């Protein structure tokens, strides 16, 4: 063929530019027709002293200018023993990809690394997420997330910010110059003033793609089409919000 799949590398900061998580995020097309795919995305991560493997499958179908998807994760904290199942809805055009997310526990309370005296699980929620690109300027790319997670004491906000029940709203903007690198900041915020900025480096590899064409910006516009954001990952949070008791 032409395409042979996607893979990711994502760098995240936090205010201060301390590296807060490293990932590498890799998707695989198995059948790959004019009107559907289907594909395995296979992601691994360390975050907080933490290590996840994420374990997913997906279809997307094109209609009438518009492709739909349906995704399902197994995502394994390592370090804790945590367990979570996820499905996912995609609904994306031309510049335009809409996603909803859901995460769901898998196992039960169990002693946590990070509270001697009490335990954690997974805590259950989901998101819904819109990444939209200029037209005029497909390089520059903006971003909007809510996210709600149920639990009593959830670390949305990280083990030092537990909430009841929280939520968290994100505006993002980003900077692709050649399809290789993307650059973003964000801004995440919830219930009692919780606020953390968050900053991007990500690289990706589009596999049988020239290198010089991922190093051009004239090829950026066309990674904004469904003829190739078909090869886009999937857009969810990969890390297991935990709730403690
Ligand atoms: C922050 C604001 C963002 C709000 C985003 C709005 C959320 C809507 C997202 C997705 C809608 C789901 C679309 C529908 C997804 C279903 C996929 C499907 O039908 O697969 C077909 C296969 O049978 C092929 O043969
Ligand atoms: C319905 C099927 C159920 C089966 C459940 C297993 C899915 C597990 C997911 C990821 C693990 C590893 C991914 C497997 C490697 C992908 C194969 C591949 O790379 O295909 C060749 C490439 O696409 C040619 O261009
Ligand atoms: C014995 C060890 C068991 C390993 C269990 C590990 C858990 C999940 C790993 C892999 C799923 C299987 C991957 C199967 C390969 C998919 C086939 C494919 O990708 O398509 C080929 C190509 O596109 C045709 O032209
Ligand atoms: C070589 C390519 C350059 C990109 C890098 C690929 C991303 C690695 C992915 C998962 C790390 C899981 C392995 C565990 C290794 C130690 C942790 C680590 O890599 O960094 C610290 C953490 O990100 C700060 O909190
Ligand atoms: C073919 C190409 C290669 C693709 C390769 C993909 C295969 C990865 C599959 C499984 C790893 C899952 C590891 C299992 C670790 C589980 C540790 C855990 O968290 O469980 C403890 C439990 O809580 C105590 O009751
Ligand atoms: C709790 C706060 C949440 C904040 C968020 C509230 C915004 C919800 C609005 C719209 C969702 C859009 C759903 C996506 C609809 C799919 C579009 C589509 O498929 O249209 C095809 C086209 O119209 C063929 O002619
Ligand atoms: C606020 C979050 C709204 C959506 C969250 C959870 C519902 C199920 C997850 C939706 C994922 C697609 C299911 C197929
Ligand atoms: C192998 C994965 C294949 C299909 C799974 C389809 C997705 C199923 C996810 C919904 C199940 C669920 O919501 O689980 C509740 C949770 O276990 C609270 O205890
Ligand atoms: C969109 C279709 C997929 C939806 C899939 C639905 C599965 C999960 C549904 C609700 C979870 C929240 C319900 C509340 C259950 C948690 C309460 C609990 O079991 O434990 C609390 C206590 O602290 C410990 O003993
Ligand atoms: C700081 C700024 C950063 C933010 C930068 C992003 C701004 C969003 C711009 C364009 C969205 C792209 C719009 C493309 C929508 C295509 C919809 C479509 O294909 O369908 C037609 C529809 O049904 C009608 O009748
Ligand atoms: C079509 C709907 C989806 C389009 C998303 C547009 C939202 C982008 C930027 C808002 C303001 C950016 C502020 C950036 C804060 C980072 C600090
Ligand atoms: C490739 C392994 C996946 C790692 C995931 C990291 C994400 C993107 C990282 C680096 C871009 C590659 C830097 C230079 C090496 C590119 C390989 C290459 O150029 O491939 C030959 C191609 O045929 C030429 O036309």
């Amino acid at each position: 063929m032409n395409r042979f799949g996607t893979a990711q590398v994502n760098l995240n900061f936090d205010k201060n530019f301390s590296l807060k998580e490293s990932s590498l995020d890799w998707l695989a097309p198995w059948y790959d027709s004019a009107s559907f795919l289907f594909f395995s995305q296979l992601g691994i991560r360390n975050k907080d002293s933490r290590n996840t493997l994420n374990l997913g499958v997906g279809i997307r179908t094109l209609e009438n200018g518009w492709l739909y998807g349906l995704n399902t994760f197994y995502d394994n904290d390592l370090t804790g023993h945590n367990h979570r199942i996820g499905l996912g809805a995609e609904a994306w055009t031309d510049y335009l990809q809409l996603a909803a997310n859901g995460y769901f526990r898998l196992n039960g309370w169990h002693s946590s690394r990070d509270f001697s005296d009490y335990k954690e699980r997974p805590a259950t929620g989901g998101d819904l997420r819109a990444n939209a690109y200029l037209p005029a300027l497909p390089q520059l790319g903006g971003k909007l997330m809510y996210e709600q997670y149920t639990g009593e004491r959830v670390a949305l906000f990280g083990k030092d910010n537990l909430q009841r029940n929280p939520y968290a709203v994100t505006a993002g903007i980003n900077y692709t110059p050649v399809p290789l690198l993307t650059v973003g900041v964000d801004q995440r915020m919830g219930k009692s003033s919780k606020h953390e900025t968050q900053w991007n480096l990500q690289m990706n590899y589009r596999f049988g793609e020239s290198f010089q064409s991922q190093l051009s910006p004239s090829a950026v516009a066309g990674t904004r089409l469904l003829a190739e954001s078909r090869y886009n990952l999937v857009d969810r949070n990969n890390n297991i919000v935990l709730e403690y008791q």
